[PDB]
């Protein structure tokens, strides 16, 4: 089985792989830059080997040095965290080729689901709900082109299927000439010209369902995750359960998406997302992956989202099965970052003075410490702070108290801005739109 | 109802007791001494009164400074914490009297239980298994002791009605002179000379039952914990539930504790300590109060005690029924103080750095943080630190590695202790009796 673990990434989530694996008796190897030597979990670990200089592209990116690692260790698995590499198909294959358990999925389904079009195709075939659309890429015929978008009703978005590249179409004045620029611009930047249109959503909500499947045919769902409380679509604050969710739609769209995964091969854990309007789920990507807002789904489950991973990976069946998951209660997670609270702008530098809150009810996932520097190099989150209640109010007020007692000395943090967030009449009421945060921003 | 709360003690609970306060949205009176003006609850108080100097009878024992405090702030209730006038009757009486709410029982059931001879005979009244005795104060006659010490079977010990002042008689042979000698100790350093005898169990250990009652006739059993990892009968390390006991002694034993606080009149949370020994459950005291374990049984039950000692005292129902209520995993807590991990001699000083440990399933209630100064007043509790497991052994790996990740720089404390006590082979299988630590630490 799964004696020895690389890391292949870098702050929390390392921090939280480290501690998942030491939990279950696995020996850990930190793999990381010249930066992050002292990063907690590096300090924690039993062994390290230093994978590159700063720069992410030549480091944390760095697939040769990070199987190399894995090599003269000896190995067996290597877990890629989120972001960085682990949704990269050639990283997941080299690592496959090389003798190594990839936690994820293979290298196939990774590919699959990173080609909008593919990834659609699958999930309309597996009974997923997806967003009405051309259903497969467009042509040149402008006059079928105009009858596709007048099928669907403007506005449409047009997108291209490698993209990461969209544009909106609000009548059929602009489509042909849209549609030509999209398909050009996703040639030159992604050597991929194929493009599709689809209904754009206006109003929606960003809800996403957690899920894991093994090597024993078995997949289950985690409720689901609102996380629409976004900026520049980056995630501020998300919960779990999303309001306005009952069981019964619940079960319907959990379901669906455990028997994709069934149809799809898939492996370890994954989230559906989808655009959440008018009552109705339309599926718009999966990440093939651990998420950063796995922790609320931890919080109003009993699970433990990581553990489930490494032990797929050594090829075990999920611990529970489907009717031994209850959602229980209510969850938030605000994203701490190092960066000024109106601006954005990063803050790098030394924390002189860390005061991490606590008590019933708090959870706290992070690498910082007094006297941590925050490099340049990386994104600025530096802790994710997690509240469970009883209820969605109790959750919020303990996430107010939480932050309240948090001291950060040394760098700017966004802690004013989800101090504002919280207290917000709107947000208290719950199920405002992907759009909200932006417009309260002005 | 409780608008506003004197929080009449200091460390860690004070904090605890300020952060239900805050989620209940009742503002807070943080009385301290001179020497607490630093104490995170203090700085997080809506209002604040120093209540007099550094030593404990002249600020947190000063029973006209802290009644004085309620009444110039308006407030409507006094929460005594643990320890402190926590069980002082007196104290209790003059906060009613004076037109307050005391958060825990009427003065008389205080009375009435902290008194042994008159505990015992309100727990054999309503069922609750007790420890073979003389079942009331022992006379002179030696004849008649010699008897009832007989039927009883030694080894026996005699014990002060007023103690808190016991000894252990192994024969006959020694039976009159200690009677007489108990008698004599205790009537001198506590004007009450009525002493009981009871068998003396020589393999116990200590399993304690979690109630609450309410105004309105419903009291409820919070399962048990087992605190017999203790050293000069102060503990160190409690856990929840305790092992070896299935869902029907724990309902047989705890509807007894339930019915006996439906017979004494019983208001608030309390805990039935026993004695367990051979499968069979002993009585020893009742504490009338919340207790610094408290956490073990929130982790298990899903229960907040102080929300519910702050429902209770406004007049509220318990929130939830005995049926919702199910042991779910594991929870264990060590007491981290500031003391030398061997001699055990207090550490004050300040703590240069802090560095707390998080993540899925740690629980850290602390009122430390890096710059504060451990004064050397009080006792030496710094942080409890609490880990939620799915099995025993869960918790105690998490544990292990919460207590690695974490570092208190700048004085001595006992985290050696614990880290010794939990890779220790006989606690890792489970149930040690009440003299395993001592003899451990030789
Ligand atoms: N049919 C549709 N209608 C309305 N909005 C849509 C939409 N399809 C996609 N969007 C929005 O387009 C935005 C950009 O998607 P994006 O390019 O970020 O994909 P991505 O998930 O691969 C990168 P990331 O998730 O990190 O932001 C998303 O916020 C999504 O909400
Ligand atoms: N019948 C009995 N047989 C064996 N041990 C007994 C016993 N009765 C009491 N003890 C032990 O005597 C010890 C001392 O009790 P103690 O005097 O501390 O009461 P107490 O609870 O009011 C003060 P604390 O709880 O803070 O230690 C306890 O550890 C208890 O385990
Ligand atoms: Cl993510
Ligand atoms: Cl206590
Ligand atoms: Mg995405
Ligand atoms: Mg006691």
């Amino acid at each position: 089985m799964l004696e020895k673990v690389v890391i292949a990434n870098r702050g929390e989530i390392a921090l939280r792989i480290l501690r998942a694996c030491k939990e279950l008796g696995i020996k850990t190897v930190a793999v990381h830059s010249t930066a992050d030597r002292d990063l907690k979990h590096v300090l924690l670990a039993d062994e390290t080997i230093c994978i590159g200089p700063a720069p992410s592209a030549k480091s944390y990116l760095n697939i040769p040095a990070i199987i190399a690692a894995a090599e003269v260790t000896g190995a067996d698995a290597i877990h890629p965290g989120y972001g960085f590499l682990s949704e990269n198909a050639d990283f997941a294959e080299q690592v496959e080729r090389s003798g190594f358990t990839f936690i994820g999925p293979t290298a196939d389904v990774i590919r699959l689901m990173g080609d909008k079009v593919s990834a659609i195709k699958a999930m309309k075939k597996a009974g997923v709900p997806c967003v009405p659309g051309s259903d497969g890429p467009v042509s040149n015929d402008i006059a079928k082109n105009k009858e596709i978008a007048k099928r669907i009703g403007y506005p449409i978005i047009i997108k291209a299927s490698g993209g990461g590249g969209m544009r909106v179409v609000r009548s059929e004045d602009a489509l042909e000439e849209s549609i030509a620029m999209t398909k050009a611009e996703a040639k030159a930047a992604f050597n991929n010209d194929m493009v599709y249109m689809e209904k754009y959503l206006e109003n929606p909500r960003h809800v996403e369902i957690q899920v894991l499947a093994d090597t024993h045919g078995n997949a289950v769902y985690l409720a689901e995750r609102d996380c629409s409380m976004q900026r520049r679509h980056q995630k501020v604050v998300e919960e779990a359960p999303a309001p306005g969710i009952t069981e019964e739609v619940r079960r319907d769209i959990g379901s669906r998406c455990a028997n994709a995964c069934v149809e799809i091969g898939y492996r370890g854990a994954g989230t559906f997302e989808f655009l959440y309007e008018n009552g109705e789920f339309y599926f718009i990507e999966m990440n093939t992956r651990i998420q950063v807002e796995h922790p609320v789904t931890e919080m109003i489950t009993g699970v433990d989202l990581v553990k489930e991973q490494l032990r797929i990976a050594a090829g075990l069946p999920i611990s529970f099965k489907q009717e031994d998951i209850k959602v229980k209660g209510h969850a938030m997670e605000c994203r701490i970052n190092a960066e000024d609270p109106k601006t954005f702008l990063p803050s790098p530098g030394k924390v002189n003075h860390l005061h991490s809150p606590g008590g019933l009810g708090v959870r706290w996932d992070s690498h910082v410490y007094g006297g941590y520097t925050v490099p340049p190099h990386y994104d600025s989150m530096i802790a994710k702070l997690i509240t469970y209640g009883d209820t969605r109010e109790v959750a919020i007020r303990r996430m107010q108290n939480a932050l309240s007692e948090t001291i950060i000395d040394g760098i700017k943090t966004n802690i004013p801005l989800h101090e504002l967030i919280l207290e917000d009449e709107n947000f208290q009421k719950g199920g405002t739109n992907i759009h909200y945060l932006e417009k309260k921003l002005g």
